[PDB]
């Protein structure tokens, strides 16, 4: 009937490799998902040439049987896959794209580089596998490939803060390897086989088949969408491939006749080891998608019945906001993907959106009825402009949760998409949305808060996010995380130790010996060690955080670690930025001198400030971007971080500090400077087509305003808290559309300017305006009550990093419950 290919044991591999690998000396110690083969009298060097044998699981055993003679001849090391189930998930493309298909790794001496791969080349023959990308081959018959890398794993910093794999030149310096998955030649060493060192160049496109517009392209036929497939890639239990999926798709476009206006045109070919097939909505220009911004906004909903009747016993089984088109109005239905449209015994396995198939999109049996969960799934990113809330191993990932947007308006749909987003009983896909509404239509009934209750949820989600910190924390210092080719900074303020531990620090004695850990373990950390300058990203927040701990913990020996921390030669520096330039460092030393009172902080403050009014005119541009097309230059101009808002911020902290006459000229002309440019973006902001990018902190008016409302205070002037007072505005409509809940691109950031706002003015509304804020939050969540998991930029795992994780959503609600308590990196120590 329908077979399944061998899928080997790690027992089955240990057994094939065990005899000859004692023969030679070798021995096998597995580690990983790489059973490793370490042979004495060879010391592996660190980087070099690498031969890498690509399979399938099927093909493994075979694999190893006709390499071990080659391999096991020449003095080298090496490792292979740990068994069948570790393969199919390595040439699985959602893991890792850039590994897929490097079954094996053998690191030999370089003079028997060459030998070896052509030796390997033969006895392989025609076993095939997918081809690995990042790498060169031998011959296009055979499975063996050949790259320059790292062999041992060395890291260093770029300049973002992060650590990433490295190879190092003749002369020292640190490039990095195994990026952009493409074969990069070191120019010191001649690759093996060609004996040619090549050079990089930069020397939509002409297919040749078809002249047309990493796996997918856009066409026109060169006469008159090509989906492309790669070999082996994305294989079932069953031996499914990509291509066989690229076949089922085929299948269900000549079986298009009735509906057909709805999906394209086709055409198949084949080249090499590939194979292809031949309105973008999704994209909320338009905010509810408006049929015509009447009342009633069910037409989409009954067109989407429209194509449900298709029936012919095709089940799309994904039906995604990415899986819609339409051209003109609610006429021209288009859709453009059914990879898995098949209920047939072969039903291919999807779960494909993380979060809008049902909960029985675990290869369970398909049903029109299960594409109800899309269907509802859907029309609440309809409703919402975001995707309903999913997160990898929530408990709670199908619920009631999703009510808490309880906006509906556009259609005023609601109960009817929450019984179209029920468990299993389906409600009949809710009576089919009551056959187009036909049946009925449900109105929005959301429930009422239950007043100081609030706070009790409140209480309950900072409690819960303290453990979650702690266990984040641990798995940070433990070197859980310590793995792949590049590694967020375990240290810098932007999502490594030093922004938890500062919130940490403002909580109970347990959180507080947390922060004294991560102390300790940062300064550890940093000793002996490459490193940049930034606030956010670098040094000087890590020396904040440090000294204050000291302070706060009464610990000398943290004050010692933290004394020559961040006192970088402000002559290297170019930067002019909150984030890594000259103003965050003098904005953290500024921060350090009120805590140490050493006057080196000071002066580094006023370097910083003198290097920063010399570029004064290179403060004024002429080119402006008030339109985020292209380059949203907002962000690289106006922003607080990267732009002006915070250049303007550190300079009214220095004359804050000193008083100096040339600072506070620069001041008042950059304050008036964005101010010139703020109503454009404003009203950019207040447009429908307006992107939370407007109204992000990092990037956007709530740190614009952040920083005129400090400037507004500290300079008496009051147009600039009017200004403030505007943003803020925008961003309280921009809020419930934001994607992120985060300090940097998230609502947190725009709470803790409402929160700014309540502290320097006094009014209360600005208070009520964060509530709403939290409020959103606390229901964007995941996980239970009593036990809420913010999502990060992933949108489906949590972190505890501050600007992008749960540490500065906790900030932001502390904050919240504690008026007059300064904000953290903006706002002074007590």
């Amino acid at each position: 009937m329908s077979h399944a290919p061998a899928t080997p044991t790690e027992q089955e591999l240990r057994a094939e490799l065990t005899g000859p690998v004692t023969g030679a000396g070798r021995q096998i110690h597995a580690r990983g998902v790489w059973l490793a083969v370490d042979d004495p009298a060879f010391h592996l060097p660190r980087q070099g040439w690498k031969i890498h044998l690509s399979a399938r699981p099927a093909t493994l055993q075979e694999t190893i049987r006709r390499m071990l003679p080659a391999v096991l001849a020449v003095p080298c090391h090496f490792k292979v896959v740990r068994s069948g189930r570790h393969l199919q998930d390595l040439n699985s493309a959602n893991n890792h794209p850039g590994s897929i298909g490097k079954a094996v790794t053998i690191y030999p001496s370089p003079e028997d580089v060459a030998p070896l791969a052509r030796r390997l080349a033969e006895d392989l023959a025609g076993m095939a596998g997918p081809r690995i990308c990042s790498d060169r081959r031998v011959r296009p018959d055979a499975p063996v490939y050949y790259r320059y890398g790292p062999f041992h794993p060395c890291y260093d910093i770029n300049d973002d803060g992060d650590l990433e794999l490295v190879v190092t030149d003749p002369q020292g310096n640190t490039h990095p390897g195994a990026a952009d998955d493409s074969f990069w030649q070191p120019h010191w060493s001649p690759d093996p086989l060609t004996g040619a060192t090549p050079h990089p160049a930069p020397s939509v496109l002409l297919g040749g088949r078809y002249r047309v517009v990493g796996c997918v392209y856009r066409a026109i036929d060169t006469t008159d969408i090509i989906k492309e497939a790669r070999a082996h890639v994305n294989e079932d239990t069953l031996g499914r491939d990509s291509r066989l999926r690229l076949r089922n798709e085929r299948y269900v476009l000549h079986l298009l006749r009735d509906l057909d206006d709805v999906p394209k045109v086709i055409d198949h070919f084949r080249h090499e080891d590939r194979e292809y097939l031949a309105a973008e909505n999704g994209l909320y220009v338009a905010d509810p998608a408006p049929p015509g911004r009447s009342l009633r906004a069910l037409a989409t909903a009954l067109l989407e019945l429209l194509d449900h009747v298709h029936r012919r016993g095709v089940l799309v089984r994904d039906l995604t906001p990415t899986n819609v088109v339409l051209d003109d109005a609610t006429g021209r239905p288009r859709l453009v993907d059914f990879e898995i449209s098949h209920a047939e015994d072969p039903q291919l396995y999807g779960w494909t959106p993380g979060y809008s198939p049902p909960e029985q999109e675990r290869d369970e049996p398909a049903t029109v009825e299960a594409d109800y969960y899309s269907l509802g799934a859907t029309l609440f990113y309809a409703a919402t402009g975001l995707p309903p809330t999913w997160m990898t191993g929530d408990p709670g990932n199908h619920d009631p949760r999703r009510a808490a947007e309880v906006l509906a308006g556009r259609g005023g749909m609601s109960g009817t998409i929450l019984g179209l987003l029920d468990p299993d009983p389906a409600r009949r896909r809710a009576a089919a949305d009551d056959i187009r509404a036909g049946r009925f239509t449900d109105a929005p009934p959301p429930p009422p808060p239950s007043a100081r209750q609030r706070a009790r949820r409140l209480a309950a989600a900072i409690a819960h996010s303290l453990t979650e910190l702690s266990r984040h924390a641990a798995d940070l210092m433990s070197g859980k995380d310590f793995t792949g080719g590049l590694v967020g900074s375990p240290i810098n303020l932007y999502r490594g130790a030093a922004g938890m531990g500062m919130e940490l620090l403002r909580h109970d004695e347990p959180s507080r010996a947390l922060a004294r850990g991560l102390a300790y373990w940062t300064g550890g950390f940093r000793a002996l060690r490459n490193g940049r300058p930034g606030l956010y990203t670098g040094d000087t927040g890590i020396a904040v955080f440090i000294a204050e701990a000291g302070a706060t913990l009464g610990d000398e020996t943290l004050l010692k670690i933290a004394e020559p921390l961040a006192r970088p030669v402000l002559s290297r520096i170019t930067a002019t930025d909150q984030h890594t330039g000259l103003a965050g460092i003098g904005t953290g030393q500024l921060l350090l001198w009120r805590l140490t009172k050493d006057a080196g902080r000071l002066e580094l403050a006023d370097a910083c400030a003198r290097r920063l009014l010399a570029r004064d005119l290179t403060a004024e541009l002429q080119e402006n971007p008030p339109d985020y097309a292209d380059c949203g230059a907002v962000s690289r101009t106006l922003g607080f971080a990267h732009g002006l808002a915070g250049i303007v911020h550190f300079l009214r902290d220095h004359h804050a500090a000193t008083g100096e006459t040339a600072t506070e000229a620069a001041l008042h002309k950059g304050c008036d400077t964005l101010l010139e440019h703020l109503p454009p973006l404003l009203e950019a902001a207040r447009a429908v087509s307006a992107k939370p990018m407007h109204a992000s902190f990092c990037q956007g008016l709530a740190g614009i305003g952040a920083a005129l409302a400090r400037t507004g205070r500290d300079l008496g002037a009051d147009d600039h808290l009017q200004a403030a007072r505007e943003a803020a505005a925008a961003c309280l409509e921009l809020a419930p559309r934001m994607y992120a809940l985060t300090q940097c691109c998230g609502l947190a950031g725009i709470g803790e300017l409402f929160l700014d706002l309540c502290q320097i003015t006094g009014d209360r509304t600005y208070a009520q305006w964060a509530d709403r804020i939290a409020d959103l939050i606390l229901a964007r969540a995941g996980g239970s009550p009593e036990a809420p998991v913010f999502p990060d930029t992933s949108l489906h795992g949590s972190s505890g990093g501050w600007s992008i994780g749960t540490s500065g959503v906790v900030s932001f609600l502390r904050r919240l419950g504690d008026p007059a308590a300064p904000r953290l990196w903006l706002d002074p120590p007590a």
